[PDB]
């Protein structure tokens, strides 16, 4: 079986991007933030705390005429910024772009953080990390991914994130139209149950390439591009104008200014993220201050290569019996 679903930014920043998931019988389509950085798929529901929910389409189980409660079953999640979620759990149909799960773990949100409620266009995730890291106790369950894996004419998904524009997740094929030139692979760690990788180094502009491992996670869940404070220190010193702002915490720039490129290294190969794709607009409304999509990781714990790196691939997450990770140019 195969399965590829349209994804959508859920604003002209390309904060999110959001992919229609259709769950229970009759179907509930649930606009769901696929997140490969986590592996608990929850939704708004109809068991939700009233005043945490503003906007999102929430899934009702007792509409569902295949939806069990998974009997004692709960979770909770914090994420890396602090925003947190957690609540029961059913078992119901997940169908992802004409790819169908029976008896997927759907957890209902009995509670959700502020950054969730102020979020009208996310119903949801679904993580596509590895399984080793979902909340679900005493038992803890599969993702989409791991449940559909051995259905799956290939045990793959692939990421093609658009600049201001849809894109496309497809599960168990890889789309040889989607991308130009080839796919480099690379290694991936499951050790912290995240897609874990190094890449070889980086450039700024047209500037000469260093050779450097980094080591850090393909997240489609993150925003922006995470790296070593050297690595971000020589691009942003690229920018007149160009400083670290504590109070708005982070790199922030004018906004007349003309991002210059940057480039990361797969192997051999090289992905080159337009200057235009590093540009987050306005710190508030009106501001001539711009706020930047390469970002420290010196406050995090790991280094995130988030949507800013990701979209200007194609992207395949293989999940072989040993996974890896691939990246064409687009
Ligand atoms: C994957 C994920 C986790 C938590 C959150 C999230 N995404 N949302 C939608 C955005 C992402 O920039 C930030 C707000 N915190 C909640």
């Amino acid at each position: 079986s195969t399965g590829s679903a349209t994804t959508t930014p859920i604003d002209s920043l390309d904060d999110a991007y959001i992919t229609p998931v259709q769950i229970g019988t009759p179907a509930q389509t649930l606009n769901l933030d696929f997140d490969t950085g986590s592996s608990d798929l929850w939704v708004f529901s109809s068991e939700t705390t009233a005043s945490e929910v503003d906007g999102q389409t929430i899934y009702t189980p007792s509409k569902s005429t295949t939806a069990k409660l998974l009997s004692g079953a709960t979770w909770s999640i914090s994420y890396g910024d602090g925003s947190s979620s957690s609540g029961d759990v059913y078992t119901d149909t997940v169908s992802v772009g004409g790819l169908t799960v029976t008896g997927q773990a759907v957890e209902s949100a009995k509670k959700v953080s502020s950054s969730f409620t102020e979020d009208s266009t996310i119903d949801g995730l679904l993580g596509l990390a590895f399984s080793t890291l979902n909340t679900v106790s005493p038992t803890q369950q599969k993702t989409f991914f791991d449940n559909a894996k051995a259905s799956l004419d290939s045990p793959v998904f692939t990421a093609d994130l658009g600049y201001h524009a849809p894109g496309t997740y497809n599960f168990g094929f890889i789309d040889t139209t989607a991308y130009t030139g080839s796919i480099t692979y690379t290694a991936v760690s499951t050790k912290q149950g995240f897609w874990e990788w190094t890449s070889t180094g980086y450039a700024v502009g047209s500037g000469t390439f260093k050779s450097t491992s980094i080591d850090g996670i393909a997240d489609t869940g993150t925003t922006l591009l995470y790296l070593p404070a050297t690595v971000v220190s020589a691009y942003w010193a690229q920018v007149s104008g160009a400083k670290s702002s504590s109070s708005v915490g982070g790199y922030v720039f004018p906004c007349s200014a003309t991002l210059p490129s940057f480039t990361f290294g797969v192997g051999s190969a090289r992905i080159v993220i337009p200057g235009d794709y590093i540009d987050f607009g306005p710190i508030s409304t009106g501001s001539s201050s711009c706020f930047g999509g390469i970002q420290s990781s010196a406050g995090i714990g790991i280094n995130i290569f988030g949507d800013v790196a990701l979209k200007a691939a194609f992207v395949v997450f293989n999940g072989a019996t040993t996974p890896t990770l691939g990246f064409a140019s687009k």
